[PDB]
């Protein structure tokens, strides 16, 4: 197919800077765009690009994964902006996330280990504003029929102010490829992140989802460990379907911790919904969280 609509944004009005870095179709840069963000003259964006060697049935493909993302209107969840397929490079515009992945953002805060100081972990409150975002970006996606099925530190982005947001869905990369596997088919999964259930059947919900949160989590306060570490990929599957589940990470308050293992119940019924897990911390979000938050709008019932 390939049908251009009100997303359509000429290619005079972007302007491509700094490499992020690659993605599935394409190298993402930084840049700035014009008349994306309502008259805004320039707004600092991420595009999204196809390599110049691609097919039309890669072009096609990269528009029409690309605009699933048309449809959501979330402060949680980054934003798509516009879509310059007029001509080539083929480009999809998208709000700007400056430091990057949560996996990596949580990583480059492991000390160094060469004598300088270096920065306390991450404080509960900055944790739990991070588990509460998250949730928030995933409560709205749920409300909207949606199940990720890829919840993971990985596929949450961090914004320069630090508010953590659900990424752009299927962004491929390369640096944590070891966080799939495949046991079947068309089926290289995200083993350490699923559900006893999922790994039974292959069937997600949002109750899987809810599991792969609990996962974020653990991976918020071990600053992004492989989970179950000790464990060979097959070991994993059965040892999670089996009722196994990962360590309270040292130093990680319980009250952190129960909300892991309330994700982590083998029934999936069981699991809190992502509403019921914002309810249990909204005290505890900035005071901003009630007017930018999924949870706080009219959309919310
Ligand atoms: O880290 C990621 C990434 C993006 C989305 C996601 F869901 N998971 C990982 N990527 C993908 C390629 C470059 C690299 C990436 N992306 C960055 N920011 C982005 C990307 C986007 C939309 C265009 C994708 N908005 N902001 C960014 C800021 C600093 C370093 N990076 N690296």
């Amino acid at each position: 197919v390939y049908v251009p609509d009100e997303w359509e944004v000429a290619r005079e009005k972007i302007t491509m800077s700094r490499e992020l870095g690659q993605g599935s179709f394409g190298m993402v840069y930084e840049g700035v765009a014009k008349g994306v963000v309502k008259d805004e003259p320039e707004t600092r964006v991420a595009i999204k690009t196809v390599n110049e060697a691609a097919s039309m049935r890669e072009r096609i493909e990269f528009l029409n994964e690309a605009s699933v993302m048309k449809e959501f209107n979330c402060h949680h969840v980054v934003r798509l902006l516009g879509v310059v397929s007029q001509g080539q490079p083929t480009l999809v515009i998208m709000e700007l996330m400056t430091r990057g992945d949560l996996k990596s953002y949580l990583r480059s805060l492991r000390p160094e280990m060469e004598n300088n100081p270096v920065l306390a972990p991450p404080s509960l409150s900055k944790m739990i504003q991070m588990a509460g975002e998250i949730a928030d970006g995933m409560a709205y996606l749920n409300a909207n029929k949606f199940v990720h099925r890829d919840l993971a530190a990985r596929n949450c982005m961090v914004a320069e102010d630090f508010t953590v947001k659900i990424g752009d869905f299927g962004m491929t990369r390369d640096i944590y490829e070891t966080d799939y596997y495949r046991k079947g088919g068309k089926g290289l999964l995200p083993v350490r992140w699923m559900s006893p259930e999922s790994l039974k059947d292959g069937v997600f919900t949002t109750y899987s989802d809810v599991w792969s949160f609990g996962v974020v989590l653990w991976e918020i306060a071990t600053l992004a460990e492989q989970p179950y570490q000790g464990l060979s990929n097959e070991q994993v599957l059965r040892f999670v379907m089996e009722g196994g589940l990962l360590d309270k990470p040292d130093n990680c308050p319980d009250m952190l911790f129960e909300l892991m293992r309330m994700c982590w119940q083998y029934n999936p019924k069981m699991r809190p919904s992502f509403l019921e897990i914002i309810s249990s911390i909204k005290e505890e979000m900035e005071p901003g969280f009630r007017e930018v938050s999924f949870y706080y709008s009219e959309e919310n019932k």
